[PDB]
RNA sequence: GGCGUAAAGCGCACGCAGGCGGUUUGUUAAGUCAGAUGUGAAAUCCCCGGGCUCAACCUGGGAACUGCAUCUGAUACUGGCAAGCUUGAGUCUCGUAGAGGGGGGUAGAAUUCCAGGUGUAGCGGUGAAAUGCGUAGAGAUCUGGAGGAAUACCGGUGGCGAAGGCGGCCCCCUGGACGAAGACUGACGCUCAGGUGCGAAAGCGUGGGGAGCAAACAGGAUUAGAUACCCUGGUAGUCCACGCCGUAAACGAUGUCGACUUGGAGGUUGUGCCCUUGAGGCGUGGCUUCCGGAGCUAACGCGUUAAGUCGACCGCCUGGGGAGUACGGCCGCAAGGUUAAAACUCAAAUGAAUUGACGGGGGCCCGCACAAGCGGUGGAGCAUGUGGUUUAAUUCGAUGCAACGCGAAGAACCUUACCUGGUCUUGACAUCCACGGAAGUUUUCAGAGAUGAGAAUGUGCCUUCGGGAACCGUGAGACAGGUGCUGCAUGGCUGUCGUCAGCUCGUGUUGUGAAAUGUUGGGUUAAGUCCCGCAACGAGCGCAACCCUUAUCCUUUGUUGCCAGCGGUCCGGCCGGGAACUCAAAGGAGACUGCCAGUGAUAAACUGGAGGAAGGUGGGGAUGACGUCAAGUCAUCAUGGCCCUUACGACCAGGGCUACACACGUGCUACAAUGGCGCAUACAAAGAGAAGCGACCUCGCGAGAGCAAGCGGACCUCAUAAAGUGCGUCGUAGUCCGGAUUGGAGUCUGCAACUCGACUCCAUGAAGUCGGAAUCGCUAGUAAUCGUGGAUCAGAAUGCCACGGUG
RNA sequence: AAACGACGAAAACUACGCUUUAGCAGCUUAAUAACCUGCUUAGAGCCCUCUCUCCCUAGCCUCCGCUCUUAGGACGGGGAUCAAGAGAGGUCAAACCCAAAAGAGAUCGCGUGGAAGCCCUGCCUGGGGUUGAAGCGUUAAAACUUAAUCAGGCUAGUUUGUUAGUGGCGUGUCCGUCCGCA
């Protein structure tokens, strides 16, 4: 091992959490539970639906889940009717009633996760690896991000030795805790074996701290 | 085309034939140049047309047949002839330097022997030893004598010589080179296949010489072996004269001569003139060294002494091995030399340079890596894991530093895969289904249970009622399943170098090019931290900072946390009350080389100090680059093929991971008078607690048992911390030391501790009595020594992870 | 042993899409350009949707649950549809935001005085205690009140001990003179 989690090592500082609630560990475990498959039934629903994050808080007697997506109108759909249909199975696997809050992401080519996404789509069917990743990069440099490194291990181009290629452009301070590292993993599933892709996408420096 | 380095300059010099040849005139016109004639067969090629329906094919003419012979001219060049000239070349006259060569003499230093004197137990030698020399007087010292070789300092990138080579001094003969001025000789000039001559050392023959050195050889020594490197002796040889071979990295790996083509610093040796006041200056020659411009080269490098552009000549090269080998001719007393192949094999053999890596290469620097400690490990039981052993299993993985108190943060069945026994074939675990009943709640037997039967039963909520949740049973089919394997297909995660300080990119520049600068060099540092200088200018990953804890102060708000001041007391924070404090957890101030002197390059930076709780990162943690190790996990999980579907899949009972001769690793108890023992007695922090921590009373010698209040916790518990401190007691002892083994009977948790936890009593009292080679961590609240909490956990730490006491 | 790597010259997820300008930025000797561009300002022509502009109604609730209930509200239902238009969006359900009260005391819950069991006590007569067991009423009332009865046929006279006529397996199989439990 070489690099730690850039999320976990900043979470204290600058990085939002993914989870908002407290607990006396009575509930910890069945809490987390809950939170672990309530996400795991999003991710395997909203699979078309390009989910950039999943931030769920947990109120006395209720819940709320606000799934950040780029393109939101799919998982709305017609009349607000998707969403109503998707929030009672959340609500009765969690137990108490539930209510889905979603949030349109600007800039979705900026993301960590949504980069990371769509490019496992681009090597099932059959996309080139470096084609693809520098068209990542550069598209997240002409968008404004600082710092893009994008890095791809693992039976690149269906060969017969796996390896690890990576890009990089503008500047990844990933040492210094006062900075934007969202960060992100994915896997493509291919004909021979599975692909490892990692994102980090320096935005700015937080001064300041937590709290702007 | 090339010959300095890949293959290619004879080792050098002379020189015959031959090749070439300064300058002017006249003559000849042989080569050469112009024109004409004959011939150069036909055929063929080419060009223009035609015929075969096109083409192939045939055909007419033209051109061509690049050649030869003859004739008529041209005269610049080469050639022949005759005259001239000095600029090429050679000679005279005078000086200059020189280890140039041959021959003969002379003088010391030094080594070795002979003889003598003084003198006693060592001399010599090696990383260390011995062979060797010594009491028969060694080594040392002094005297005289014998003999051989070379001539310390001068002595140098100095001189001479064609090369080889040449070093005291003197004499005799002689070759060669340069310069001042002077006249003639008049192309007499350069090179050279054959040929001749010289030719390092080693080698051979004859006749001598032989001090030292030294092949062969003898002995000692290291090493597994050492026919060597090392040591003690030692023959040929090295020396002289005449003879023989003609080999070298005979090297400047560069064949001889001519002229042309920027410069600087010298060395040696002449010569002209200037006031020669110093090895003062201005010119001109000969030899030679270093740097370097243009130019050349694949590059290194050459660079007026070219490896720059030419001219004349000779020799050599045509892939690496076979091989400069055999045969053959010649030379030679011989060794051998010279001229010099062929068959067969190979896809390369090569040289200059570039980036890494290595060196028993050099320079500089850092880290408990050594040095100065301290304590332990290895010695003897005790708790663990590994290897092998045995078994049916001792389930599998980790197998150097980076595996061995590892996954496992804790195996009686559970976990658990392995084995012995029994059962299932859509399954324990999903989706699609046809039905019959909601389920479900007690229960009887067989059985070790898995599951085989049997019952009293529930008759749950839902529309038009062939119903739906939902539950089970039967029949399959896809399917489910694997801790089966492939971490040499992988994703993810992790260890190591290493918290070392380096790793790269953009532009520019340099070299054709791999590539280099930037990143090196000088200070400086914990550091690619900074500065300076420099074809470098900037940036990224990086070394630091931002992040967490603690070290001081201020403020905000005082309960469950505190008592400066007061009142009472049940003397206790008891509570009224007091919000300064100890403290609680939020925000700030605060240490930033900031300043003062010295040092340094007028910097960077370093040393000391007035201040501060703090000084150069104040003290710790997290943060671990490019990348290396087919590094470890397909048994956390996912994943591509491969493997089984009556079995590698599924369920249950009993055993094994904890095991008979051992070794290894990491820890604990200790060894004793620094100590254990009996009775009083203070000083902490951090954490846990809801079928859990568990106050008090009573039985208990005891683990604990009935009773249990309080506590989702600054309230109540776990939990009078130990070391120490007070007093006795033990006197260096099979010990009142160590509590390992063993027997008896129990206490708590767990359907159930025989295989296999721990605590408690009684007794028994193994070793040991400071540990061999070789080793491990630590530089300050650190190493040692003492106790406690917490993780998974029904119970199980001597392990792991953190607080503290002393230090 | 082994290990190379050439084409979004398949702009390929489709944001409604397509426009001009406004300035930053890469492009550069230098100011335009092609755009490499993410926004910011403007108009919507338009493919689209929603409140809609139709009428009726006063549809308007909200504190106390409900009952005509008051200040006030941004407050409010049915029906087929459009010519043009006033605003929001682009496959927008909530959230962020903006708000709730004067009522009056009509009622199920909610609280009732002579009643079904449980206390020596197991069957039970047990009122002695009590409710939604019987009269009764609003955010409140006509209030009000779940254990302590002794003793009885009460395991029923042969069950406990004086005690035997046989309606008895007795004793590996036992026919079994006799022993042995009632
Ligand atoms: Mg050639
Ligand atoms: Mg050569
Ligand atoms: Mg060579
Ligand atoms: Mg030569
Ligand atoms: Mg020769
Ligand atoms: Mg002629
Ligand atoms: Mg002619
Ligand atoms: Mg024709
Ligand atoms: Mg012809
Ligand atoms: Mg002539
Ligand atoms: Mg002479
Ligand atoms: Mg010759
Ligand atoms: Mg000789
Ligand atoms: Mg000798
Ligand atoms: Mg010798
Ligand atoms: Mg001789
Ligand atoms: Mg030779
Ligand atoms: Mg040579
Ligand atoms: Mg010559
Ligand atoms: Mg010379
Ligand atoms: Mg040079
Ligand atoms: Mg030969
Ligand atoms: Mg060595």
């Amino acid at each position: 091992g070489q690099k730690v989690h850039p999320n976990g090592i900043r979470l204290g500082i600058v990085k939002p959490w993914n989870s908002t609630w407290f607990a006396n560990t009575k509930e910890f475990a069945d809490n987390l539970d809950s939170d672990f498959k309530v996400r795991q039934y999003l991710t395997k629903e909203l699979a078309k639906a390009s989910v950039s994050r999943i931030v769920i808080e947990r109120p006395a007697k209720s819940i709320r889940v606000t799934i950040h997506t780029a393109r939101p109108g799919i998982v709305i759909g017609k009349k607000g009717e998707d969403v109503e249909k998707l929030r009672k199975v959340v609500a009765d696997i969690a137990g108490v009633p539930a209510q889905i809050n979603i949030a349109e992401v600007r800039k979705p080519e900026l993301d960590a996760k949504l980069v990371a996404d769509s490019i496992t789509s681009q090597l099932e069917r059959r996309v080139m690896f470096r084609r693809a990743m520098k068209r990542a990069v550069q598209n997240a440099m002409r968008l404004g991000a600082k710092g893009i490194k994008v890095e791809v291990s693992g039976r690149l181009g269906g060969a017969e030795i796996a390896r690890t290629e990576w890009y990089r452009e503008g500047r990844v301070p990933l040492h210094t805790l006062r900075a934007d590292i969202d960060y992100n993993t994915s896997e493509a599933h291919t004909t021979y074996g599975v692909i490892g892709v990692k994102v980090w996408i320096f935005k700015g420096e937080i001064l300041g701290g937590m709290a702007a």
